[PDB]
Formats: C-alpha cells, structure tokens, sequence
C-alpha cells in the first residue's frame, strides 16, 4: 500500500436547522431540509448546495452529510 486510497467524499446533505444569511449569495433554508450538494467547498466550514429553486452556502454548523446518496422524506411547501 502506498498512497492512501478510501472512500472519503460526500454527495447529498441534510440541513439539520434552519439557516439565514444575508448576501444575495447564499443558501438559506429550514431545519431537516435535504440541501443537494452541489460543489464542496472546504468540506468542513462553508459548502455549495441547492435545492427547492435555491443554491448558495452554508456553514457545517447545521447540516449533515448523506454518503449514500438516498431521498429521504422531506416536506413540501412554498411559503407565499
């Protein structure tokens, strides 16, 4: 064994709060929320994700990761 080969990467997450930010830039969104992540971006402190018509950032403050990749039940409503 030489170079160290693991599995170690991400793909989905679930917001495990709700989240706000202030810079048009972001990813804000509500507690157990799936965000899709879209990018890494430090793996631990800010990551690209997107989800119901939304893609911005968020902090690893409130959301976990999903390694395997399953749709979990979520709930639906557009606020108005």
């Amino acid at each position: 064994m030489g170079p160290l080969g693991s599995p170690e990467f991400a793909k989905y997450a679930r917001a495990l709060k709700d989240y706000n930010v202030s810079d048009t830039s972001l990813l804000p969104f509500k507690r157990n929320d799936i965000i899709t992540i879209t990018f890494k971006d430090q793996e631990n402190k800010w990551f690209m994700g997107q989800l119901n018509g939304k893609e911005g950032s968020f902090p690893v403050d409130h959301v976990e990761i999903l390694l395997s990749d399953v749709p979990p039940p979520q709930p639906v409503h557009p606020v108005a």
